[PDB]
């Protein structure tokens, strides 16, 4: 139907940085959450002009950005594009993906009105399975068991059928003509994704409410 | 503990000025390891470039619903109002928030020092009042704090006049700050001011850092 889990009251834009690609059995190095209330997205300035300017982020937003020490080193390509490395994260005292972090995420999620839906670019094939794997290792139950999730790649394809590449930067350089900034950083890509999702907010929320599925159904990437 | 491993740059937005007994509407924490500040490029030239933020940083920015309304002036500069905060589902300054802060501080290597502009007279006393309203024990009992006004006064006399956040930033870097009077914006501006002479700041923090437990509440 059109509301399998009710109207999502907040979208949490999510991006992960990690040690490598899925085949490497990667581990999380950076995590950013940007929670936006439905109304903040609805009340975004309507897109007009060609090219429309990059929308202004909503004034009221909750943000969490964390660097995390992995158990194994980052691959060469990963370490260069993210600007992170196992050694640099450890020398700066970053802690691993542990139970305290789960409590942090739980407390952060608990400040958001429910139902809540995660939005990640390619999340169905990377971020969500990876985050599922990281949470599975913990004694603490998943803080996302009642949270829903959605892949923004699927979202924008459906939206752009208002009758092509759907990588983050390609979409960003197609709606707006500016280049994305701070690429391949957790907070950087989250802000880029937020700008993409602010292009057609009302249509995005409609598609999100339609396709939101429980994060508990996400298969772990490995383990 | 006395040799700070983490600086947490902190900024609060609230409903009004101290006399009005205000409540917090927004808070931002930006945790930076001592190594990230130490390895910031010394400021050279006149004006020096705005220092680059460290790549490794922990950030927490939260909007908070106040019990009372924001004054018209406070809403004008912060862009926040009780009505819009509550219609967007923001929760009060409650025990879960203290649990959130606790877990955030737990991820930072100790000892840890809060850095806030005008903190001794505003942010730290106000934050002590919000936390004393909770049954949950204060999660800042054990962390240290310091006011960046006093810091920048000492660093600027070292060589050789307003100390508002904007004034300092503009005097040091010859341009206007961005996103003034927002929690995250003023934190990033404060970071830039503190990255001016980081070695000298860290040394000055170690000598003047003070336990948050000693901060006197603002009211109540
Ligand atoms: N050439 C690449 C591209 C991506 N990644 C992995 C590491 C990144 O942390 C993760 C997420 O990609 P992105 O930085 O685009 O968010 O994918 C990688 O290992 N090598
Ligand atoms: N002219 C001003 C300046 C500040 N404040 C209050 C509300 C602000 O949220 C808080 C913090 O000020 P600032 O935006 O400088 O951090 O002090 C105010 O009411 N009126
Ligand atoms: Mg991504
Ligand atoms: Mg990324
Ligand atoms: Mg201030
Ligand atoms: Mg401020």
């Amino acid at each position: 139907q059109t509301l399998p889990h009710g109207h999502m009251q907040t979208l949490i834009f999510l991006d992960l940085e990690a040690t490598g690609l899925p085949s490497s059995r990667p581990e999380v190095t950076e995590l950013c959450l940007l929670a936006v209330h439905r109304r903040a997205l609805e009340n975004t300035s309507i897109s007009q002009g060609h090219p429309p300017p990059v929308p202004r982020p909503p004034r009221v937003v909750d943000k969490l950005s964390l660097c995390i020490a992995p158990g194994k080193a980052c691959s060469p390509g990963a370490s260069e594009i993210t600007g992170l490395s196992k050694a640099e994260l450890e020398v700066q005292g970053r802690q691993r993906f542990d139970d305290n972090l789960a409590i942090l995420l739980r407390a952060f999620l608990q400040r958001q009105p429910q139902p809540c839906c995660l939005v990640a670019h390619n999340g169905d094939r990377y971020d969500f399975p990876l985050l599922q794997t990281e949470l599975a290792r913990l004694s603490t139950p998943s803080p996302l068991d009642g949270t829903f999730c959605v892949d923004s790649i699927a979202a924008l394809k459906a939206l752009e059928q208002a009758s092509k590449s759907y990588s983050l930067g390609s979409i960003y350089t197609r709606l707006y003509w500016q280049a994305p900034t701070d690429s391949h950083t957790a907070e950087g890509d989250v802000l880029t994704l937020l700008s993409i999702c602010q292009w057609k907010p009302q249509a995005l929320l409609q598609w999100v409410d339609e396709h939101a599925r429980p994060f508990s159904t996400v298969k772990p990437m490995y383990g």
